[PDB]
């Protein structure tokens, strides 16, 4: 049978690419390059609850597209970054970086600007058709903030945010209106961690926080009393222990962890990290999760084909543990791996020669 | 070399027995029966920070003894139960059940009455010689309370209490004066658990709560933000899974978990449970602890020689992982086991033919 | 439902006891004491392939009984020990010690005399009804031999013998006639091991040898080229590591490993050892087996209620992993345990006040 | 400090390359290209017992070179292939493929021709200086034979050969003279395995056989009675389980396992396999070994940068577990990895633009 993935880019000209994966022949083909606002390339895209819409973090905009089929994607809107007044000036580096679409009513979209003037979250309501409708709220974090990823508890009552630059994890309560309200925050275990991503276990008992500079996954149990994550002291490496990781000409790290995501069954989780130089390899890791939610063990830590560039984002098939996609913008590959007997093996891939190609892949089909 | 253990009884006449253990010949000899107030038998005794005093939960009294040597124990005082007015009436079943001696200044002693009218904790200051001096505070829990065990975090800033009858874990802050102040509480995971004991990991990261009726050890990570324990959803059986445990002429259970305690190194923990009928065997269990504090695995779950009676309390040597003592008041044995290559084997024992003998052993030497 | 076990004795008067086990009420009742030749007590009994006959190692005789039901056991024959001329003299200590009944045609019975003048095996053919018919062969080992246990490969083409006094393992080929023929032998790994028992993995890939004086189970892979066992260098303790085990008035050991047996599924194996002094505890151990036959891990090593006396023989239910029986002749109990979630718990037991009672239990029903 | 590795080629012009590795700066530099007989390129080289000589499998010759320093390598001799008459004809594909230098007196060299007319082994004595002196013996295997690797037991009394084309493992006894004598052989477990390489555990208890077409490591216990390897039924994958491995235009395998080798401490073993197409990744694997010799577990199975070409040979530092080198002749890299906390990470590498560069690396320094 055929499957389809959409992928965005880190650089203009903006476009959404549709790749087709044949799980029988085990091949990859680009079947469509859908043009979108030239200056609104999408570095992070996500589907709404019925995969009838695609929302994207697009440079200075939060865009919305209606999807009729893998090859019919129509731009329906592009909103500006809310919160701090200067977030939209074309002279500030503020950038739309992450986006999350609620799967339960009212299906609102929660978005995070990044870099300077990013001390707020942007909440958007959607129309009866799922189009990004109106910025209904700009809730504040702190002057310092740089959220790079969020996740809801299974009930979508609590929203957790990974604050990379403020080095902390925030907890918000989602009101019935879709609007949020602060509950609290916790600093990351170490000053050098820098939370970038967070994933949720299906029971709602555990949360996993990926530390970008710390290159590791930290385990959190969710306190039912407050709904806030508490560190269990368990962490796992996202880069080989002891690997040289300091740029001599910068003292800044050579590796930056990327993304973590659970597979369909909830029994596993894949994570990745990228290298800051093209001659270095990035890494991909796998974990097994106990039914109550704690991390049982790290199954693997292996080199990726490239440094991953700005990506190396892994994307598990939402309906089956069997497949996992990964994108890189160093060379521009969309690769597809098979998860079998707890070992990963590549089965197909395609290279897309375009500027900034390879930011993240999402499954439709 | 010779070692010594003191043991109390569940029944009058009160007496403190000193047993001698030769770790070379691997033998046990009773070398002293120290008489104490006939009606103040000690069902739970503990040493002060220098093992120069022995404090005991003695029926209707909290007694204090000065210890010059294994054979020289001298009664120095006996205080009444504080808190509820009727706790001391000779017609109420209130009983002094557990006692804890702080190892950091001001070396106060925290005691817990049990059964009816036990909604308070009793704090005692001690003299310059370590004698129970004065009841400086009677802090309240709830009318419902029945604390049967407590433990301090490594810093002795926070005191955790196992509330058996109220089915919860309490957290208190210890002020510099030695007095406490409520922080909060959490209900046990299940209505049928009934916390009876709590142990602390040396890092202060984890706490272990032994559930009496639930016959299991539940793991708690300590939230550094509040100092309160949060359940990780990990538990371990203290009786064989599936074993018939309902008395058919009571519907009440047949097993009651007893005590849990870490070994000298902090790498292991032993726990036990007793049977409510003399023809049934009690059990002893062993666990290995990761350096961060979580429980790595259960090493063993084995039958004890007797049902354990009201005891089966395990007592690891405080200075070496190698030895562990256990007492029972069904037959009256003080047994000593050796812990070697993660297997336990009995090496010596002695029986004491006296009424209620065998409640708990404490190491001096 | 009701189940039945038969048990013999180490001492006269000879008798076969039938115990009934109710797996619903979890109780034990002796329901029959079948008298047999007064001076032919059975220290080791086994059923034929249809459980229509019981064969026994009975002091100076190899006896045969027809079984119509749990309470109807009829003596049909008693043969003398074959091999060395003096084996049968009433003045020698030679004794019928072990017996094995083939489950494939011709259903012959293979028996081992023990102590002095025991350098031969005794093979008996059986009648059309399964009665011990005639000693068809007395095959030799060495003058030195003392076989205490044997086992066939799943095909019943090769017979392995545990030579305790010669400290070795023998391999024989079984001809179609039922008679054997030597293939070879191997010394036990250590001079102090003394093979006493051997069990076979269902695939025929592995064999387990229990060392009596070595108090351990040694793993053997069967070489398909020769059909002989080759030690893999893996062994497991049958008594706690480091436990004092040297009688200081003898220099001989304090513990003697007993028997090992696989459960119905072939996934597990239980083993036991006994203490040579009544005040010491014997032990029972459990192991998990990989599908290919190697021993994955030791699940437990626990004290038995008594020293086990001359027995402590464990007997897994042949049709279900759920139950296991053990006998002892110190106090005379037949105990029944349940195997659940890889933990063992006693569920019923009965004591039999007779001389030498408690040698081994076999399941009928 | 500085270290040095020598590497050969799969293709003419023949040359030995000396690469320098700085373990402080973690860099690689080619510091010498020593020219050798143009038509004698070395596809497999090895050092003698003091690293004063280098012996090579060089196309139609077995060459010998004296080594004064990393940059001073002097050709001292080239012998023809012994055994079958046509092995040396320039019109036959027979090729010198593997070589092994004894480390105990008389320090003979054992060599294996490959492809057609390779039914013999070639034994060479060495001069008082370690130069390949004279072919003292051409011992036979079978018509069919194709030994691709051998290994001695720690004592250098028994020589084991991996017969790839005859699909078996041979055992030879080494006489004091250095000459050998057949002991026996065993077919590989499966017809599709094809033994290519064998490694030895320091205790001499176990031997590991790498199956080329089977893409797996099979474990063998060495029978002390015969000195022959017996399969334990334990095997580990050298390519991901389930990965497509059939060339539709050939029915022939897409993957071919390569080499296996223990690290300095004997606690670990690395192995590899190569892909038959340049667009496929090869694999590297790591195993942990129990002290008795069995394989405890597979630590990792990860993709290599290239298909490995004809190589992907891994070469652990003989004096420290910390480093491992790997060569490939697809792109021509000599990479160096660090083994730390049981994870592997690349630390340095250099590419050599020459024909057939990258067959295997050996450490001097
Ligand atoms: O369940 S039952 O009532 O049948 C047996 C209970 N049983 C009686 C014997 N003792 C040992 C006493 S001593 O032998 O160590 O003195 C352990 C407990």
């Amino acid at each position: 049978p055929l499957h389809h993935l959409m992928i965005g880019t880190w650089t203009p000209p903006g476009a959404i690419f549709t790749v087709q994966f044949d799980d029988e022949k085990l091949t990859c083909k680009l079947i469509k390059r859908t043009e979108i606002p030239q200056d609104e390339p999408i570095s992070w895209m996500t589907f709404d609850h019925e995969r009838k819409n695609i929302y994207g973090a697009a440079m200075k905009k939060w865009s919305s597209f209606a999807v009729k089929s893998p090859t019919e994607i129509v731009h329906e809107a592009s909103h500006p970054i809310g919160g701090h007044p200067r977030a939209n000036d074309a002279d500030t580096n503020t950038r739309a970086i992450f986006l999350l679409a609620a799967k339960q009513p009212p299906y609102a979209v929660y978005a995070n600007p990044f870099y300077k003037f990013a001390g707020y979250g942007n909440v958007f309501s959607v129309s009866e058709t799922g189009k990004l409708e109106k910025n209904v709220q700009n809730y504040e974090y702190q002057e310092n903030t740089g959220i790079h990823g969020m996740v809801f508890d299974p009930t979508e009552t609590y929203l957790y945010s990974a604050d990379l630059t403020a080095n902390k994890l925030w907890t918000h309560r989602k009101l019935a209106s879709g609007e949020v309200e602060l509950v609290g925050s916790v600093d990351a275990p170490d000053p050098g961690d820098h939370p970038r991503w967070v994933a949720m276990h299906p029971t709602g008992n555990y949360l996993y926080a990926l530390m970008e500079a710390g290159n590791r996954i930290c385990e959190y149990v969710i306190d039912p009393a407050t709904h806030m994550p508490v560190y269990t002291h368990h962490s796992f490496p996202l880069i080989p222990p002891g690997i040289p990781d300091r740029d001599p000409e910068t003292g800044k790290g050579l590796y930056r962890a990327d993304v973590c995501a659970l597979t369909f069954s909830g029994k596993y989780m894949f994570a990745s990290s990228r290298a800051n130089k093209f001659e270095l390899q990035g890494y991909i890791a796998g974990f097994k999760l106990r039914d109550c939610g704690s991390i049982e063990k790290q199954l693997f830590l292996s080199p990726t084909p490239t440094s991953g560039g700005h990506s190396n984002a892994v994307s598990p098939c939402p309906w089956s543990d069997e497949w996992m996609a990964i994108t890189d913008d160093q060379e521009g590959w969309l690769e597809i791996y098979r998860w079998k007997d707890e070992f990963l093996h590549r089965v197909a891939r395609v290279r897309i020669p375009e500027p900034g190609f390879g930011m993240n892949a999402i499954w439709y089909d």
